[PDB]
């Protein structure tokens, strides 16, 4: 019973022209937004709408060029589900009510109104005056309940090998669908990051003061993080707490599904290769994307201190499965209503494990069509660079994802990174 | 039992070598376009094809490097499904018919001939001539009984707010597969609009006047035209008669699918904003499209006689409902097969409500696929600005349908309208 | 059971630190490539695990921050799949063995380990020591015996009418689709051509010379090859004779999948208008494609000669069907898994057809997205032209498979053909 004031607005009895406040039933109301014009009448006898309108040889229906018909119904006695039935039974558009089976067949709009304005309407109505409506509404939000819940367990490093190429190459192609989902309001995604804490046995170790940060507490999931990069596998412990606390500091702030674009851009932005897996190059993307530094590194705490860091140890602790689910012992790993995906990790195969989490015609857009794009350039240019002297920016956005590259202008395809520095080049 | 002439030829027995015209069964025949060559054989015996070939000890099974089989069979004492069967099982490729279960298992092609052509078939036989043959045809047009009824309760106006952009932004979308869909001979689709007739009350109103055109009888759908822009609710009235006669129009001509072309482009090119919602503009776009001005222009009649006018009275009485479908009442509806669609009001939503209307295997490409295109430039540059002297033109065909946008050349964005005028920039 | 070094790798106790082979069991280990890191409990009894691990008040539940459990069973008494079983249901996250219905339900990767080996892990267990693991597997190759089997019965020749068009036009748009299935090992993809005989009655014919090869054992399918376009139904034969053993030259190399690059390029490059309905040409394309010219060559054989030809005898046995698919004899005709496609020669239409022969969640990523791309231009540029000095190329890969087009460069569109000159235009 959703309640708003613009949807229902009276056309003009001049005396009582105006816009009032309801409570539309959810039910009887199309997916669509879409609006409802009509005229009201007061049946004399079965105003409860309780018994058939049939009996009484009161029928709604319409000649052509007239106005739908809105029936003033008077609680008591019955629901509205049964009141707007009977009077879409005998043909009204919509039902105004004053102050478990069929239910799925009933298809004209309810609305719930004041007593002092049910009063207004009928004292209008027999004084004469048409009392006539207009009813908006918008397309249908998906209830939160009804939102499909996936989690993805992931490593943020890229000097793996074939397994980390793989990770940052589905974050890349899902960024789009993944933000599409979320935006619409059809999924919570939460990603998490695996962790092991030092044994008692290798405390103090050469190895376990390379691996862990937070005096062993949090340590590198793989024990292979070739030290010969430069990087220990602490670098990448910190690394990834920061992804965390990127995405908590943007779920706070009702904007999650910006991890998608943190995580993607430092993939391109802060290689290890040329020594780029650094805070500096990271906190650049914190400004890029116009993330709070203060919040993030204040999630991030001291990862020098003899201390807990509770979002490393939320981690720790979400890694033991609850419930059906397992415990998640597998990087990566892809969890869609607490059970554990064991298929390909392909968009076009974890799609269809999601869209079967929606009810048929409660499908996303994003099931039914490769036909989309993500709305982030209207933000801040998506955080690419731009120049607004000129019109151009490095903001292109795609089904992929939001991109910041070197735009092409009159041909001239210009050369840089299309976050901080485009220029153009020669011939 | 469709009938072509170049359907049937006869490879030389050279004494009878031409085109003859045949009459094909529809069942053994596959839904692609293919070609069929054969020789002829007439049985001596069981030559009804209505008792088995076994029976007789006839096969005709092919050695490799064979011509396949066509078995002439006498008409009569049998239907030719069955003939064709029989055949079928006794090894046969084809059948020449000469003058309600196991239908679908039949897979040759079935043909019938003249006896005129039949006799000199069985006397070149006789002499000892091999009688070959050659068969084509198209791929399958679906039966026009067989298609899907949608139409689209509309409305062209666009200084509304959000309600409007919606709809227009969804024509837009849909113009591709709209367009696709009903030009492969898959959809009737019939658009409509609402208007209501003034009240005795309110007969010569203020209000009355600046909403309705041919004195009271079809009135602007919505009581708030704001009227600030300039435009009164008769102007959209009459924008929306208009659009109703180009689909009448183009629809007696065999060319529906231009009213996806004309309510966009007149979106497009006559704004409100611009003070370009005039008749002018209007009629701007029914010479860009080509567009027949004296037959829309008689459809729409005299907008301020004391008359009816037919197109619009027939659209208030197809807004109520016969049969099983209700009354419309809400803007936008979406009907398909005389059912109201009450989803989103999305391409990927409205695509799966209507390709299920097909059966399987009867599915259109649209339906499986969105690599996808309209054709539309091929005729008339689609109504866009172009420059036979070099080659260029703004008419480009998409998935969501054509468009007139002026053309990138050696990576000068040309400005302009596309439709009218394009031309080189600066630098 | 596959077998692999890298996939078992020893996390140090120091002494036996080390690279290890092993043997996976397909059961338990998820589609998706990925890593599991863990560490080694032998359990004192119920080391057959064959009893429930329940029984013995055993237990492999871990707590947070902890290393998943990997259990040393020894083998006996029962099989590898009920061991896992048992194990995974005390908690177990794997299971090193040492030397008919539940089976879906198994989710922990098994693996089996030399008896030199499992005791080095018993005695470093024993004397103290972590013994910690490290996992990896690459994502899921289909086996081959999973894959579909479709055969395309086409022709080469382009100078036909309609029904030629369709069928070049059908390769060109299914080419992409065509190699990512078979590229993926998913498809068993065999084309055929069809040919003819001359009878006795019109050996040396005037007729037969025009139209057959190798003295008359193979002629060109349709009886009329306009032989006004100067090329004679034999040089038909011999065009589609080629195709052929592109085909089965590249299949023996592991690369059946270049035929649809030369089938198209052929199409493109080899025009009969032109006049280039030549060996010269098809050469040509075999260059660029990088084609055993000597095997293509000693495969055609010489069509002149009183021998058989087979490639060419082979096709003409294999048009007769075997078992219960028929003979074909529509050009074209499509077969998948033994069945004759009688649908819509269309790619969303074909690629349905297929992807019902794939288990559900087998599915193939060319099955749920059009979001795809050949990987063609990785090797030799795909055999357009470039310019390596420039970093400029003609190849392009697409949906459709690779294209060679002369690149638009600094907003410049080259001209030429793409496979051997491109070069700059005028102003
Ligand atoms: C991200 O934000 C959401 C909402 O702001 C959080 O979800 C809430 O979590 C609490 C604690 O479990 C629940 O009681 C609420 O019902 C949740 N609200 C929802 C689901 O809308 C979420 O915990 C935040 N943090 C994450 C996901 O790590
Ligand atoms: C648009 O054109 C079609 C065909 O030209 C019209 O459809 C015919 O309508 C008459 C009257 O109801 C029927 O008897 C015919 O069977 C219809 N032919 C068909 C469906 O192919 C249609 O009425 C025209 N006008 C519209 C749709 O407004
Ligand atoms: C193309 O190559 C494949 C494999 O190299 C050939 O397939 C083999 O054919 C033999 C003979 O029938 C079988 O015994 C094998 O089991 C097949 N191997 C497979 C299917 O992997 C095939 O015959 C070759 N030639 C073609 C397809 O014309």
């Amino acid at each position: 019973f959703v309640v708003e004031k613009n949807n229902l607005k009276v056309t003009s009895p001049d005396s009582i022209k105006g816009i009032y406040e309801c409570a539309i039933g959810n039910f009887g109301v199309p997916q669509y937004g879409g609006t409802l014009v009509g005229t009201v009448v007061y049946p004399k006898s079965n105003q409860k709408a309780c018994k058939s309108y049939s009996d009484f040889d009161i029928s709604f229906k319409s000649k052509p060029g007239r106005l739908p018909t809105f029936v003033l119904i008077d609680r008591g006695d019955c629901y509205f589900t049964l009141k707007a039935w009977i009077a879409q039974q005998a043909g009204a558009a919509a039902i105004l009510v004053a102050d478990a089976d069929y239910l799925q067949n009933i298809t004209i709009p309810s609305a719930l109104i004041t007593k002092t304005l049910g009063d207004s309407i009928k004292s209008a109505l027999s004084g004469g005056d048409m009392v006539n409506m207009k009813l908006d509404w918008t397309e249908s939000v998906p209830h939160p309940d009804e939102r499909v819940e996936y989690e993805l367990w992931t490593n943020s490093n890229d000097e793996c090998g074939k397994k980390c190429d793989t990770q940052i190459e589905f974050l890349k192609n899902f960024k789009g669908a993944a933000q599409i989902l979320e935006k619409g309001g059809h999924t919570q995604f939460t990603p998490h990051y695996i962790t092991w804490y030092c044994p008692e046995a290798f405390t103090l170790s050469k190895q376990c003061k390379s691996q862990c940060i937070n005096h062993g507490r949090y340590c590198a999931p793989d024990p292979e993080q070739d030290f010969t990069k430069g990087y220990d596998g602490k670098d990448v412990v910190v690394q990834n707490l920061r992804q965390a606390c990127v995405y908590r500091v943007m779920n706070d702030t009702g904007k999650p599904w910006v991890w998608w674009d943190y995580v993607t851009d430092f993939a391109i932005r802060c290689p290890m290769k040329e020594k780029k897996y650094t805070k500096e190059c990271a906190d650049g993307i914190i400004k890029s994307l116009g993330i709070d530094l203060k919040k993030v590194d204040k999630c991030i705490g001291d990862p020098e201190a003899d201390v807990e860091n509770p979002v490393l140890k939320a981690e720790q602790e979400s890694q033991i499965g609850k419930g059906s689910r397992g415990d998640v012992t597998i990087l990566p790993t892809l969890v869609v209503n607490n059970r554990q995906y064991r298929g390909k990790l392909e968009k076009g195969a974890v799609l269809k494990a999601m869209c079967s989490g929606f009810q048929e015609s409660t499908e996303p857009a994003i099931c039914l069509t490769e036909d989309l794009e993500t709305n982030e350039c209207l933000e801040n240019n998506g955080g690419c660079w731009q120049d607004k002297a000129a019109n151009i920016t490095a903001c292109r956005d795609t089904f992929r994802g939001r991109l910041c590259e070197c735009p092409t202008v009159q041909g001239v395809k210009f050369v840089g990174d299309g976050y901080t520095h485009c220029k153009a080049s020669g011939a």
